[PDB]
C-alpha cells in the first residue's frame, strides 16, 4: 500500500527539468508553496507528513466542500491524486497536475488508470491547497461531472421551472397580452420568434438540429400560432435537450458577467450549482438584467446574504410567485446542505 503505484498514466502540463530517472528526484512545483514534489520512475508523488521535512509537504487542510452535493469553480484546474496515509505520513500518485475539470474527467476515464483509483484513497488537492478526500473513485467522477455545469439542466427543464417540451408549442393565445410577442417554441422555452437559422448556428446549435427548424424560424403572433395548429414539430428529447441546453448556457454566462463585473469578493463559479441556477432560472423569465428585472434578488446575492436571498425570493409577487418560491428553496437547500454558510 499505495498498490498499483507506477501504472497508469498521469496528466501533466508540467514535465519537470529539461540518463536517470530510477532515482527520485525533488521540485517545487512553480505557481505555489509549498507543493513539493517527490518524482520516482517518470511519475510525481505528493507526501505529507507533520513532523518537519525538507522533501516532504506540511498536512494539508481537509477542505469543507462537500464531497457529495459540492463542486468546485469551473474556472479552476485541479489536481487528482491517489494513495494513502496512516499516522500524520500521507503518500499520494499524482494522477491530474493542475489540469481541468475536463481533462480531469477524460484522464480518469482511461481504462490503464482503473487499477490504481479502485485500489486506493482518491483525494482532489485544490489550487487554494486543501483537499477533498472522497469515499470511491465513483464519487470524484460524480462531483466532476456536477462541477463542470454552469446550472443543473435537469432541475431547469423540470416541471417545477423552465418545464420540458420537444414539441413545437406556443405558449399564448390571441386573447392574452404576449400574443404578438411569442414565437414557436421548443423545449424549455426556446422562442424561435426571433431566432434565424444563422443565429442558431453561431450559437452553435448542429445543422441537423438547425435545418429542422425551417419555417419555423422568425414567426411571431398569429403566424407562429398558426404554424403550431396547423404543422406541429416533434423534436426527439435528445435534440431538444441539445437546444435547450445551448441556450440555458448562453444565458447563464450573461447573468456569470453580471455578478462578476459586480466585483463582490467572489465569482459566479464560486456559488453552489443550485444557487447558480436559481439566479439563472430567475433571470431567465424576468430578463437578465437582475439589477434592474429582479433587484431585491440582486441586492442579497451582491451582499452575500444567503437567509435574506431566500426571504426575497419568497416577498416576490410578479404572479409568477410559485416558481420564485422554487428558486428560494433551492438556495435554502444550498444553506440546509451546508454549501452556503
Amino acid at each position: 500500500v499505495p498498490a498499483f503505484l507506477f501504472s497508469g498514466s498521469t496528466l501533466s502540463s508540467y514535465r519537470p527539468n529539461f540518463i536517470t530517472i530510477a532515482l527520485p528526484h525533488y521540485v517545487n512545483l512553480p505557481g505555489r508553496s509549498n507543493f513539493k514534489l517527490m518524482y520516482i520512475m517518470g511519475f510525481p508523488i505528493d507526501t505529507e507528513m507533520e513532523k518537519d521535512s525538507e522533501y516532504s509537504n506540511k498536512i494539508r487542510q481537509e477542505s469543507k466542500i462537500s464531497k457529495t452535493e459540492g463542486t468546485v469553480c469551473y474556472e479552476q484546474k485541479i489536481t487528482v491524486e491517489t494513495g494513502q496515509e496512516k499516522d500524520g505520513v500521507k503518500v499520494y500518485r499524482v494522477m491530474v497536475l493542475e489540469g481541468t475539470i475536463a481533462e480531469s474527467i477524460e484522464h480518469l476515464d482511461k481504462k490503464e488508470n482503473e487499477d490504481i483509483l479502485n485500489n486506493n484513497r482518491n483525494r482532489i488537492v485544490l489550487a487554494d491547497n486543501t483537499v477533498i478526500n472522497f469515499d470511491n473513485i465513483s464519487q470524484l467522477k460524480e462531483f466532476l461531472r456536477r462541477s463542470v455545469n454552469i446550472v443543473d439542466h435537469d432541475i431547469f427543464s423540470s416541471n417545477g421551472f423552465e418545464g420540458f417540451n420537444p414539441t413545437s408549442h406556443f405558449p399564448s393565445n390571441p386573447s392574452s397580452d404576449y400574443f404578438n410577442s411569442t414565437g414557436v417554441t421548443f423545449g424549455s422555452g426556446v422562442d424561435l420568434g426571433q431566432r434565424s437559422k444563422q443565429d442558431l448556428l453561431n450559437d452553435g446549435v448542429p445543422q441537423y438540429i438547425a435545418d429542422r427548424l425551417d419555417g419555423y424560424y422568425m414567426l411571431r403572433g398569429k403566424e407562429a400560432y398558426d404554424k403550431v395548429r396547423t404543422a406541429p414539430l416533434t423534436l426527439s428529447d435528445n435534440e431538444a435537450h441539445l437546444l435547450s441546453n445551448i441556450y440555458i448556457d448562453k444565458f447563464s454566462h450573461k447573468i456569470e458577467g453580471l455578478f462578476n463585473d459586480a466585483n463582490i469578493g467572489l465569482r459566479f463559479c464560486d456559488l453552489p450549482l443550485r444557487t447558480r441556477t436559481a439566479l439563472v432560472s430567475i433571470g431567465y423569465q424576468k430578463g437578465f438584467k437582475l439589477s434592474r428585472t429582479a433587484p431585491t434578488v440582486w441586492n442579497k446575492v451582491i451582499a452575500k446574504d444567503w437567509n435574506g436571498l431566500v426571504n426575497a425570493f419568497n416577498n416576490i409577487v410578479d404572479g409568477m410567485s410559485d416558481r420564485r418560491k422554487r428558486e428560494g428553496a433551492l438556495v435554502q437547500k444550498d444553506i440546509d446542505s451546508g454549501l452556503l454558510k
